[PDB]
């Protein structure tokens, strides 16, 4: 019968992340000055800022109680901080996750989910927690992320181009047109967590040379129209955090849209 967490709103949001009691913390580096500024800037670009945040939420529940009102305030506020930052990243592309999280207007503690929530997610490291947001509070509404933002790394050796073990190469030219399943969770802990396994389509050329070396020059887009956000679809360590949290609190399954197209070129040797 699970617990409800109040959506982020000025009316209920705590004044700061962790209400002061805990914080996002970079790795330790000796020194002072602008050096330390770089350290926190790069830490907000790491997937570890997302894992730390989730872990610190999980840790606080264990220590204080899932139904403790303050815990419930903390889940809501903290997620909202992520929701606000991810909003800044969508509305100001190519800016730093740090500056997105810390942009003073609008105030991050004044984030209002009901009026501010967006279909579009950035695909940056903030997105997994925002994906949790939309489960908690989205009411099965549809979301979206561009495939150009999910940090795709293709390894043609895992596709249908692997049927080059036929040694036929060269050339040089081999037309490729295939659908394939791609496990983002295998290498990308951000994307794996909320998208997990996706189905992709690729058209392009495979260039194998006389000495076993090969290049695949092609285009990738989503094969399936949509993907389900539920516990069975989460992949990787962060996905596991999402699953444990989502079981504990009330929410609704939704679909995520994956539009757009990328260009890849990937080489190797037999
Ligand atoms: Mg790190």
């Amino acid at each position: 019968e699970t617990l409800t967490v109040h959506a982020p709103s000025p009316s209920t949001n705590l004044p700061s992340y962790g209400n002061g009691a805990f914080s996002l913390s970079a790795p330790h580096v000796p020194g002072a000055g602008p050096l330390l500024v770089q350290v926190v800037y790069s830490f907000f670009q790491s997937p570890n800022m997302c894992l730390q945040a989730l872990t610190q939420l999980e840790d606080y529940i264990k220590k204080h109680g899932a139904s403790n009102p303050l815990t419930l305030q903390i889940i809501s506020t903290n997620i909202g901080y992520f929701c606000n930052a991810d909003r800044n990243l969508v509305l100001h592309p190519g800016i730093s996750v740090y500056d997105a999280y810390h942009f003073a207007k609008p105030a991050p503690s004044q984030y209002d989910y009901r009026s501010m929530n967006m279909k579009q997610m950035s695909g940056n490291v903030t997105t997994p927690i925002v994906a949790l947001a939309h489960y908690l509070w989205g009411n099965g509404a549809e979301r979206s992320v561009n495939i150009a933002n999910i940090g795709l790394k293709i390894s043609p050796m895992k596709i249908n181009q692997i049927k080059d073990i036929i040694k036929s190469g060269v050339v040089g030219t081999f037309p490729v047109s295939t659908k394939f399943t791609h496990a983002t969770g295998d290498y990308n802990v951000i994307t794996g967590a909320y998208l997990g396994n996706i189905t992709l389509k690729t058209e392009g050329t495979l260039t194998i040379s006389a000495n076993g070396s090969w290049t695949y020059n092609g285009v990738v887009r989503s094969y399936d129209d949509k993907y389900d956000f539920n516990a069975s679809t989460h992949r990787g360590i962060i996905g596991e955090s999402l699953t444990r949290l989502g079981a504990m609190f009330s929410g609704k399954e939704y679909q995520i849209l994956l539009p757009g197209e990328i260009h890849i070129k990937e080489s190797g040797k037999r």
